DNA sequence: TTCGATTGGATTGTGCCGGAAGTGCTGGCTCGAA
DNA sequence: CGATTGGATTGTGCCGGAAGTGCTGGCTCG
């Protein structure tokens, strides 16, 4: 049964392990730096086994050292009390690294922690595993708002609507409307036959980038639809699924950059990342995808 | 709970019945004129709600009276034949079917399979009375299954991640849309221009899509599990209100330039039936392939 | 589509709107009487709906108007204590009217602490009928008992079974001789010394416990019981019948009447459709009615 | 991704590969003796993937081959009618090759065995393909217990997965029903006995109906394999998935029962590792002497191979 | 000897804890680094 | 000269035509 250690067991971390459950997807680690709160919430998450009719063993941590033998590790784990943050979280990244290097080098790795598409190189960096397994948490997310928008305006399933969102987690994210089909359907049919309007389209691209903004004025924090987001990835690798998901991911020429984690649509399956796809982008498409790594990249000088 | 009578309970009955017990879609009918076995297939089919931790009563029936109170009807009954002598015996069966829908259970939610489907739909739609919204048939949902699988598997990616559009009519014209396909929500020209696939290829996969019937049968099965499966798709949108977009044969009111008859087109399947028919913006071309599929169920309208 | 109001939008009611959603079970109104929080969780859910594959509408509400049209009312607001009876009364008072006004033909699942006297409260106020309101209770502490069972036989969670009955809360009653193993009585378990009379009593005191243990590490209990409330939710918007131990109104079982108290129950989609009384020894009949007697005596302090 | 091999894509085969495109579990390989038929059924089975949001791949074989690298084998091929103890040595030779190959390409496949008389046939492919006693078992239980369950689930008005009841010893006619062990939602059958809910009498009637439900089935001019496709995959994925359910099943008994070197019935654990646990009940001399019975019954047919 | 307390959190805040008030925080404590 | 442990509508080694809730004439393989 896959062993799944959660290193940081907050908000996103405690849905994150509720789902694991739910899907009996494989036994959890909740670790945290933080004593006792961890091993409390794996208490009781450990009894919805019984509801779920599933049989993950769910422990908590505060050790390291029981990343021993992981077979996904999924990093949530950091300060979000801005670049100042930027350092500290590069020591925890380099703490972490340092562990899985030693403790479970064939693990496939998610990073989460903000902001994931530096993060996200910093981890593999220092924990030396192989560029196919690790990624950071963007595009599923993203796109997971985008589409659920847009459904809402058409009055159709969310799954329905596709989408693809580039570049980068964060405000820089490249939102590619000419990408957008309804049931297989370019969007700019419904466009044409007037269900839904240029200015709706902007309007909801410009709620898609301010969401957790959205959420966090109306005092709540998104971390349901981030842990569901997450688990359907992990859950790609440990089923082999094959599924086309946009995360962030070391590019080596796409796009026209390297040395350089980015979001970008990939085929996570039972080896990990098996595919990048590379997007066929416009000069503007372009230009805007060269600024979200920018930033990513005057971020990580920043460390 | 919903009630789903399955008129017709043959090899496609059969996964039909045992899927809704899998998802505990409602309690099921399986009706049929052949006496006894569909009492044999539902004793059999009910003992699986125990390893499905479901509660759907399956029950078989040799009378149409079972019809009342059904919230969802699929009809698979009729005469067959291995891939138009057919088309007056299964216009009478869907004339007697309509009878006693229209009788005992007018609310209800139908969906057709039935051969020629496109041309039965027409006809249950017409003798049993329910509203244009309320009847569709099955084409599109099974045969772009075919389309997505065989690209997905030339393209190793997961098979629904593939999206395609075939349209017109079910049988030998559906109209495979190419410029429709999508993978993982990009255009399939897009894997076309670097190579990952080629224009050949793609070529190669419609004509397997549109014969993919007769490669089963030649290989001395029945297909009968994918179509089930796509069936109950279609009906589980409807009984849970999910609104998907699926291609289904619906009554065209003008959408491609035709009216009168029914054809496949992407639908979307909620708590009220179909709640949008969507029509295509189809180019000469394309358009064209649809005029023919249509004129070819028009043609076999004719021989009832 | 079901529509399933949760009158109170902390943390068990962010866990049950998640898998409301995950089971595509309904739409969802997230109340609460705390501004702009509901609406802000309801907006990050609705979301997970293109993960999950489903379509349910996630709002939020601070108005008691949403009750409107309601299939399933889930009740959890009220003040909470660490391991108020007026206060909580009042509280029963305000949503009793509301659901009498709003949503009459609604099942009720209770939650709000004391449950069993507090259930009671919001039936008396609200004028559903007995079989459409219900307490929370069993299915909760059960699961702790059979997961924890489970674990020292090595068997899957849900292959155990047992009941908890009388009132949820320390004086719940644990029913050794009712407990099973895949089907088989837990005492053939012992006799082989697979798990020991000794080991039996220290689960049961935990089972009690749980809920301060969880508390002692410094987290709060709010996934378990979440799940337990869905799966009797889910009892009734699918018809499933399932056997659910959960606080009902006793007119006559066990002795007592005129309060509501924890015994196994059939949940299908009239409600509650069988109440089961468990055919108890005299000991076990004692510890019901001092279960049932904490709860009387709690109800007289409104 | 796990490996599951199909020997025998008859109708319960096919029903099989069905649930397990649903559950997502595993690539699978219909297997058969017969020619082309399970590529047939493969092909058709294979696009159910795109509605299921699965990604198994289903292909049909007809060579012995393909067993190679199988983490789970299902043996459901055999001769049912004449082409009965005369079937017994044909079927006994099917399980010798069988057994050779399964020794020669997976012998660490886990394997569940349902060719009638299933506690028999077991043990032939046990003794031929020389897999360890806690990696092969074969159908009996899961099925005829979920029979049990329903039809008392249906007189009572209950969710029908809250019955619970032990059947063992053998699958088939000598089965062996405990009224003792009945529980629904967890109490005592008696009780409800107690409360006229149900009579001594009308469950008698269920028992009979239960050893006689295939006979039914196929009176009615059906056959059952939904059913027992879906018992079988509820033992297979409590391998895949250890989820350590404890599920009746036929396993070699080594003293358990008064008897050894023969398979039975019993209750036991399905986890990763296969067998975890054979749980022995504790049953009462009548018990025990119907338990002798089918056993008995067993060897009879094991000595006409 | 002084004085801050992990990347998390119940109702409130938030190193931990009890007592208190009641849609709701802080005064007193231990441990350990500087 | 009977035909793998399977099967559509029917039966059932295979295939094609025929009739129409529905089989068997003609063939080829070792
Ligand atoms: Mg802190
Ligand atoms: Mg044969």
């Amino acid at each position: 049964k896959p062993k799944i250690v959660l290193v940081g067991s907050g908000m996103i971390g405690g849905v994150m392990a509720t789902l694991i459950v739910q899907k009996n997807l494989g036994d959890v680690v909740m670790f945290d730096v933080v004593k006792n709160m961890p091993q409390g919430k794996a208490l009781d998450t450990s009894h919805s086994n019984v509801m779920a009719y599933s049989n993950c063993k769910v422990t908590g941590s505060n050790s390291y050292d029981d990343l021993k033998g992981a077979d996904v590790v999924i990093v949530t784990a950091g300060f979000t009390k801005r670049d100042d943050l930027l350092p500290l979280n590069n020591k925890i990244m380099i703490e972490i690294g340092g562990h899985i290097k030693n403790l479970c080098p064939n693990a496939f790795i998610i990073v989460v922690t903000n902001p994931v598409d530096v993060m996200v190189q910093l981890l593999f960096e220092h924990s030396g595993v192989p560029k196919n397994k690790i990624i950071g948490l963007g595009g599923v997310l993203d796109t997971s708002r985008l589409k659920y928008y847009i459904s809402q305006k058409l009055n159709v399933c969310p799954r329905d609507v596709n989408a693809l969102i580039v570049g980068a987690h964060g405000n820089k994210m490249v939102l590619l409307k000419r990408y957008i089909t309804v049931g297989g359907i370019p969007l700019q049919e419904f466009i044409n036959n007037k269900k839904i309007t240029d200015e709706e389209v902007e309007g909801i691209f410009d709620r898609t980038v301010n969401t957790a903004l959205e959420i966090v004025n109306l005092l709540a924090s998104p971390y349901v639809a981030p842990a569901a987001a997450i688990i359907e990835m992990a859950e790609s690798y440990l089923k082999d699924i094959k599924k086309v998901l946009v995360c962030s991911t070391l590019l080596e020429g796409q796009y026209g950059h390297s040395n350089i984690f980015g979001g970008t649509p990939l085929v996570i399956g039972g080896t990990g990342v098996e595919q990048v796809i590379e997007l066929q982008l416009n000069a503007e498409e372009k230009t805007k995808f060269d600024e979200a790594v920018a930033e990513t990249k005057r971020m990580k000088a920043l460390i």
